């Protein structure tokens, strides 16, 4: 078996290898990349997402989110307080202000230490889930707005035609902005391109060990667990690497820098934080191997999760027994 220790693998495709997206994902899996839950892909030197990022300041962040923490330094939840709209130019200025700017630090490890020590005492503002793309329409390779759709994948694999669309989302981050422990909707893959700015550090649990993380989460957030059998779907819980280690949870970590792609694999729990002002673009996607994960994906039916229109068809076709209960949750 390839990659039995479930290490995060890093790939350096040639420009020829970068032509066929599906083929390269399959190649990465043939090398065991999926066992980690996360892979890094460094694009060939000849490739670029777009010409420059000089003209992005007028993009609107309609609903910036202030991420307010509760709990202890290594075990906390965050809730999102809506703030007034601001442009990317305004957001960048805010990120760089004394209140929000990245502190002096020696290296990524030093910054990681500072993050886990001090995150809860601040409330950074995140521009998340903004529908759009920064890939040039003429970028033919690994253009996140030009991927085969999940609806077409489901149709190709299972013969059923379904409604729904899936398009990319932009994320504008600043120091300490945080993504909580989660897998993707319907345990899909995700792909994330860091377009510009400071790094993003990721933590990931191998898919074969996801239930170990779930069990610890139930222990650490007992009220939340009683409220919902899939409360990690709410995307609000954080657990530090120190606490994971103390509890014997298998995980890995890696830092993504501008110009790099990360792929998360079905049922690969991940969490992380931004180092400073940055912009990432991400989208969910599927492959034939995903179908079995989609069929088995846990669902939130307590009403907290609240998912996109397109998830309806996924649950309806892949999980017909769960559909009625889940749909009651959406309404
Ligand atoms: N349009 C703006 C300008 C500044 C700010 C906001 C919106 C909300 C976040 C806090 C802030 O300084
Ligand atoms: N796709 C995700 C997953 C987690 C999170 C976000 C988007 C933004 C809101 C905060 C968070 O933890
Ligand atoms: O970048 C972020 O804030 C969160 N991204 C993801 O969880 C992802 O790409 O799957
Ligand atoms: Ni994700
Ligand atoms: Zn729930």
């Amino acid at each position: 078996a390839q990659n039995p220790n479930c290490n995060i693998m890093i790939f350096h495709p040639t420009k020829e290898e970068f032509n066929d997206f599906d083929k390269y994902i399959a190649y990465m899996e043939s090398q065991g990349a999926h066992r980690a839950g996360l892979a890094k892909i460094i694009p060939p030197k000849e490739w670029k997402a777009r010409e420059t990022y000089d003209n992005i300041s007028e993009i609107l962040i309609a609903t910036p989110l202030q991420q307010v923490a509760s709990g202890r330094a290594g075990v906390f939840t965050q809730y999102h307080k809506k703030k007034k709209a601001m442009t990317v130019g305004e957001y960048r200025h805010l990120a760089n202000s004394k209140k929000y700017q990245t502190p002096p630090h020696q290296n990524f490890e030093d910054l990681e230490r500072k993050y886990w020590k001090n995150r809860i005492y601040n409330s950074p503002i995140y521009g998340a889930d903004i529908s759009g793309s920064l890939f040039d329409e003429n970028t033919k390779q690994w253009n996140l707005g030009h991927l085969g759709t999940i609806q077409d994948l489901l149709e190709k694999e299972c013969g059923v035609v379904i409604e729904g669309v899936n398009t990319p989302y932009l994320y504008f981050g600043m120091w300490k902005t945080t993504f909580a422990w989660h897998t993707e909707d319907m345990d899909l893959y995700s792909i994330n391109y860091l377009h510009l700015g400071e790094p993003k550090t990721w933590y990931v649990v191998p898919p074969e060990h996801g239930q170990r993380l779930e069990r610890l989460a139930r222990e650490l957030f007992p009220g939340s667990s009683r409220g919902c059998g899939a409360f990690l779907r709410h995307k609000v819980a954080l657990i530090s690497p120190t606490v994971l280690k103390e509890n014997g949870i298998p995980f890995n970590r890696i830092t993504q820098e501008a110009g790099e792609f990360m792929v998360t694999f079905p049922y690969g729990y991940h969490a992380g934080f931004n180092h400073g002002f940055n912009c990432a673009e991400a989208i969910n996607f599927a492959t034939p191997r995903w179908i079995d994960y989609g069929k088995m994906a846990s669902q939130c039916s307590c009403g907290e999760a609240r998912v996109t229109f397109s998830m309806d068809a996924f649950v309806r076709i892949l999980q017909p027994e769960r559909y009625d209960l889940w749909k009651r949750g959406q309404d």
